[PDB]
């Protein structure tokens, strides 16, 4: 039940059925083939064979462009109903099938096996989502000789960089600044995906060391040159000497054999006629599991690696196979909070912040796998680090050995701080925090600390507030808005069901990496809720107009916090005079999208209830 409707919540996959290039380019994909087995078939008829059909989009597409008999399988039984109710409410009801099986369980379509298979069962790293079984066991299978498919051939792309923003999501980070600084020895980083718009990397911020490698090639036509494991060792010539920190990823493919169709994921800088904005798909940041440096104009070897899902590189002579993270920290922090801690340790404003704050001090740190503790010891007579995770216990105990920081002491509860400290100090920073305000965990862990010691102990930050904005931004809301009509087939059952499975089992306000997304901003910062560090954590509740709403289209929302005289955001770092916001790496914001009913007002009423009961915040939107 509750799996069941959270699954439908998905289905959409964010802007995917308004992706107007997707759906032009499979569109055309089709026409050819229809096309040309209306001339070979003697007969004239066309057995199309759509593969993951979703709402049944793409069997409204082939069955309009003339395709004699459709048939569409989805696993998803849900969505399957969905198609069902779309296709059969159609003018081409007669000619599509939908049947709820997983395209490897069909064993015969009936009577006659496909002319063409069209599938889009793809995401940002190609493979991912079972595309190569599900191909070469519908050519085995379901399939006439010399059957088509939608898309016919792909390929996938990496280009080396040499990045020092990058590098900050890869990163063991250092307290001190040098390299060798090794402090959980050395480690590959996870086989765990990233995916990042690189359109939104600024051009300062990288640099290309190479033409785009093609790491891989496949094609979905034929059966035996589909394999799920391979390993390719591929050669580039440098036209830069530097150091390779990172591999950019991404595909195109070729959506009718021809060379010249394609749905093509390349960045805003790097597909110069191709390019669509999309967010169901992006490009990918892969890393080597050692340093290797490059110089103009050598040539250099990438091993480029596959199994059925996954891919990854490796150096020459290390060896092929897939390597996990050996520290514990890729593995247990997200990306973004791995840029978070290496950018608070380069931070020199904030370690100056810290030191003054904690000199000659015993400070204790409440947060959950925050690091400020590390920067305390600088100049802190005692630390007292306060975590509940074992497992950041025991890297923070790695880093307390490795750089001797033996004025530091690492405890589990915030009721074992018996000596009462000088001052407490947090960023604050929990794990556990899905939103910017799920750090208000903090309140709580000062209301025991102030019982236990007294209420004058000094605290920083010593005030929170959250924060919205209107913005504009220019492609993110299609994540979240209504599907309608699209090619001319009417898909609003969709999006009853959608809505419904959405309002139940999702959050109303979405959480995401906002400098991956531009956009203008329409309005100054407005002030939500305000936090007091007090004796006591109490309920808050409030009501404000967000003006300016009728040129935009969102409304971010963050925290800020003073850090003794610093202001710490986990959200808007500043405003250009132009109006683009500029957002901080090392956290996900929240973001609202305005509910159909609301698209147009010129001004929305925020509600929200900070709930000391739960810990959390509330939302509505509405009214004005
Ligand atoms: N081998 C397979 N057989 C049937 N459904 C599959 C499948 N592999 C993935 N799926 C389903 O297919 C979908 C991929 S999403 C693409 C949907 C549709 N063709 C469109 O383009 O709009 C998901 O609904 C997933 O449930
Ligand atoms: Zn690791």
């Amino acid at each position: 039940d509750y799996d069941m409707a959270q699954e439908l919540a998905r289905s959409r996959f964010g802007d995917m059925i308004l992706d107007f290039d997707r759906n032009d380019k499979f569109l055309a994909g089709l026409k050819t083939t229809i096309a040309e087995k209306k001339h070979e078939n003697t007969d004239g008829k066309v057995h199309v064979l759509d593969i993951g059909t979703g709402t049944g989009l793409l069997s409204l597409m082939a069955a309009r462009e003339g395709a004699d008999k459709v048939t569409a399988l989805e696993v998803f039984k849900p969505m399957g109903d969905c198609a069902r109710h779309i296709t059969s409410n159609s003018p081409w009801s007669d000619k599509i099938t939908v049947i709820s099986e997983r395209s490897t369980d069909v064993s015969q379509i009936g009577g006659s096996r496909a002319d063409i298979i069209v599938a889009e069962v793809f995401d940002t790293e190609l493979i991912g989502e079972g595309a190569l079984r599900t191909f070469k066991e519908a050519l085995e299978r379901l399939a006439k000789p010399g059957c088509r498919v939608v898309p016919s051939t792909g390929n996938v792309y990496i280009v080396p960089v040499e990045s020092h923003l990058l590098k900050m999501f890869n990163d063991i980070p250092r307290l001190n600044g040098e390299k060798d600084e090794e402090p959980l020895g050395r480690c590959s980083g996870t086989a765990a995906v990233f995916d990042v718009q690189l359109s939104e990397m600024k051009t300062h911020e990288f640099r290309e060391l190479s033409e785009p490698i093609v790491a891989f090639k496949f094609d979905f036509e034929h059966e035996e040159k589909i394999i799920f494991d391979e390993s390719f060792v591929r050669e580039a010539v440098a036209h830069s000497s530097g150091t390779i920190d990172a591999l950019l990823m991404w595909w195109d493919i070729d959506m009718d054999r021809n060379g010249t169709t394609f749905i093509d994921m390349g960045p805003k800088w790097k597909n110069k006629n191709n390019y669509a904005w999309r967010d169901h798909w992006m490009q990918a940041v892969y890393y080597l599991p050692e340093k290797k440096k490059v110089e103009m104009n050598q040539t250099f070897e990438i091993v480029c690696n596959h199994d059925e899902f996954s891919l990854w590189f490796s150096n020459v002579g290390k060896d092929k196979s897939r390597s996990y993270c050996v520290c514990g920290l890729h593995s247990m922090l997200s990306r973004q909070t791995v840029y978070h801690v290496n950018e608070m340790f380069e931070n020199q404003k904030f370690k100056d912040e810290v030191d003054k704050l904690s000199k000659g001090l015993h400070v204790a740190t409440v947060g959950e796998g925050s690091f400020l503790g590390l920067l305390a010891a600088k100049t802190a007579k005692r630390v007292t680090i306060i975590d509940g995770n074992e497992r950041f216990r025991d890297i923070f105990f790695k880093y307390i050995h490795y750089y001797k920081l033996t004025n530091v002491e690492i405890i589990e509860k915030v009721t074992s701080l018996t000596d009462s400290p000088d001052i407490v100090l947090a960023e604050p920073f929990y794990m556990s925090a899905m939103n910017p305000w799920n750090h208000l965990r903090f309140l709580y862990d000062v209301e025991v600390l102030k019982m236990m010691h007294g209420d004058e102990l000094r605290v920083e930050p010593h005030m929170g507030v959250l924060k919205a904005i209107p913005e504009k931004f220019e492609d993110l809301q299609n994540i979240a808005s209504d599907v309608g009509t699209v090619n001319g087939f009417d898909l609003s059952f969709f999006d009853e069901i959608s809505t419904k499975a959405r309002t139940a089992t999702d959050a109303i306000v979405d959480e995401q990496s906002l400098w991956e997304y531009a956009g203008i901003v329409k309005g100054d910062a407005v002030e939500i809720l305000r936090f007091p560090i007090d004796g006591r954590v109490s309920s808050q509740k409030c009501v404000v107009n967000i003006d300016n709403m009728s040129s935009s289209n969102a409304i971010p929302m963050w925290m800020e916090w003073e850090f003794g005289g610093i202001n710490l955001s986990t959200g808007l770092l500043s405003i250009s005079s132009a109006g683009v916001p500029e957002w901080n790496k090392g956290y996900k914001q929240g973001v609202y999208f305005p509910i159909t009913a609301l698209r147009n007002d010129k001004s929305l009423c925020l509600h929200a209830l900070f709930d000391k009961s739960t810990g959390d915040i509330n939302f509505q939107f509405g009214k004005s």
